[PDB]
């Protein structure tokens, strides 16, 4: 009775020609997206990017699409982001824990990509519905 789906977790990472007046040496850009031909929208609520608290602001919430948040900065982290779903049954979100990396001057630029399947057991009617709307497997 289970319904999979799949989420894509990523970031970029260069290094600016040139600093901000901040010294920030690089921009950065993280998301949460589904698959080619995929609408995660259906079952995502909302995501949650926690930001290192040396950033303003640093709950990032995207409730709609594109989920992700771009940033300048001089330091990689580890950066939490919660998926919420439109489930009334656990679970009601999951954490992963991003490796936000940097790399240095004189290297390529990082574009990496994460690839999570989550795995609804047993979903509601209204939530197998919602899964499969997005691209979801039964
Ligand atoms: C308008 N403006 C400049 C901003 O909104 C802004 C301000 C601060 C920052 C910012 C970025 C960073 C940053 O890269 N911090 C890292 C991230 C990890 C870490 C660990 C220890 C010390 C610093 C850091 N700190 O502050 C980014 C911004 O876009």
């Amino acid at each position: 009775c289970a319904v999979q789906v799949k989420l894509e977790l990523g970031h970029r990472a260069q290094v600016r020609k040139k600093p901000t007046v901040e010294g920030f040496t690089h921009d950065w850009m993280v998301f949460v997206r589904g698959p080619e031909h995929s609408n995660i929208q259906h079952f995502v609520e909302k995501v949650v990017f926690h930001l290192h608290e040396s950033f303003p602001r640093p709950k990032r919430v995207c409730k709609d699409p594109p989920y992700k948040v771009e940033e300048s900065g001089y330091a990689g982290f580890i950066l939490p982001i919660e998926v919420y779903f439109k489930n009334k049954e656990e679970p009601r979100k999951v954490r992963f824990d991003y490796d936000l990396f940097l790399h240095l001057e004189g290297h390529p630029p990082v574009n990496h990509l994460r690839c999570e399947k989550l795995t609804f057991n047993n979903p509601t009617e209204d939530f197998r519905r919602k899964l499969l709307k997005a691209g979801g497997d039964a």
